[PDB]
């Protein structure tokens, strides 16, 4: 009756409210996938409530255990109807669970400190002076790790063997790691969450080069759920309404910083 | 067996090949659309034969007769298996047909002949001097008749009353008036379409500004369809490959001559 949707947080995506700790159930949240979910909802008919995913993880499936994790996993085993949250939308994934058309459109990018001497990815694979690395885990390590292409393989190789490690846990610290190292750390991400930090202070970070890829984030619900197709149909109502453009303004660049 | 998709002509997804009339069946083609049918249909493992759809139509449903007509059409009435073309991904398109996701990403744009001092759709719109016009249908037009954006709603009142008609029947015509007018005719088209003219001879044209929108061409199929699912992952495996990325830079930008 009222729907689960899991989520995670991640700025401007979700975000805790000022006074959250003094707030109840969906009214401790903010930001762009809280706002989609509400507008997804009040299209679809539905009450819901927004739950933040328990393991902190998006959705891989470990190849020991084949248990998929993170919000896919949710939605894999029945514990959420509806995932609407930064969810790459890739093969591995899509095989699983069902996708919503895309309610943003981006691709994998290259964040530096102002000054560092880069514009591209061939900049950064032809030395080492300038480290650079990807989070951990996610979809983009799994574009550098399953890439054929030259230049990215060069990437990968390098970023694997790097010592000390390259990867990072969160977009908080690679932004982090950037931000300290004076210009020798390159962080690889996606270029929505690149474009939210440029305009955000201390203003010493840009976004260099043109994406290496071009994907999208999906709503992600169960296969054979009653809820795909509203979903999927909603999502695009609301690209068609403007309201997908709207919502990126709102919590990209209507508050920037820079 | 043999299965059949559903194209049309355009510039440069499917063109005749120069010693068409020599040739017969698939290999009478060739384009963007012809190479990404023959990638998907290698992974789906299937024969196809392409067929120019005969009445020259993308898909809108006839108000009074409540028929769907162009390649939209043949997969709603069971004479096409799968639409490979720059069909733009609608939501009245997707209430009645399967689209996989996007193999191509865009938005609607502005083309201008070199010289004409307008970089925005707001220049556009405070003004009378330069004229301007989509195709008389197809998903551009029906976004500016759609929309509640004030800028977009003047510009739609401005194209639907204009004397005599700014709005043309292909792109190639839009595009001969764009060369034409001195700079007194601007043409609103899909980003993908303009990004090519532009790379072609005279190089009299340019893109001006951001697009209007964010969107994606996808193939289709009909509803309830066993290709469905293959087809959809095999975009998604061609995407991650790199593959649509190669076919693109081939066919817009490998051979440009500006
Ligand atoms: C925030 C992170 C962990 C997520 C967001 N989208 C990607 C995902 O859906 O896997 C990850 C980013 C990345 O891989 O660069
Ligand atoms: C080539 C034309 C008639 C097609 C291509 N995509 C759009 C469609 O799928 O409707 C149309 C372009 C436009 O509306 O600007
Ligand atoms: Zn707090
Ligand atoms: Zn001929």
């Amino acid at each position: 009756r009222t729907i689960v949707v899991t989520t995670i947080l991640e700025s401007p995506y979700v975000m805790y409210k000022k006074n959250h700790e003094q707030l109840e159930g969906n009214e401790r949240y903010e930001g762009y996938c809280v706002d989609l979910a509400y507008e997804i909802a009040k299209h679809v008919r539905i009450k819901y409530k927004l739950s933040i995913v328990g393991d902190g993880k998006y959705g891989a499936r470990d190849p020991e255990t084949k248990i998929w994790n993170g919000m896919v996993g949710e939605l894999v085993y029945g514990r959420a109807d509806i995932a609407v949250a930064p969810l790459t939308i890739t093969l591995v994934r899509e095989e699983v669970i069902d996708f919503s058309k895309p309610f943003m459109s981006l691709g994998i990018s290259i964040m530096i400190k102002k000054g560092t001497p880069i514009e591209s990815a061939e900049d950064l694979a032809k030395q080492t002076e300038i480290a650079y690395g990807t989070l951990d885990s996610g979809s983009t390590a799994e574009f550098f790790r399953r890439s054929k292409i030259a230049v990215y393989e060069k990437m990968w190789s390098y970023m694997k063997s790097a010592e000390p490690s390259v990867f990072t846990k969160t977009t908080a610290d690679g932004v982090a790691r950037v931000r300290k190292s004076k210009g020798k750390f390159a962080f690889l991400l996606e270029s929505t969450m690149n474009e939210y930090i440029e305009q955000r202070k201390p203003c010493d970070t840009m976004k260099v080069g043109g994406n290496l890829d071009s994907k999208g984030y999906g709503v992600a619900t169960p296969k054979g759920s009653a809820l795909g197709t509203p979903v999927n149909l909603a999502v695009l109502k609301l690209s068609e309404q403007g309201i997908l453009d709207k919502l990126k303004n709102k919590w990209w660049y209507d508050k920037g910083e820079c």
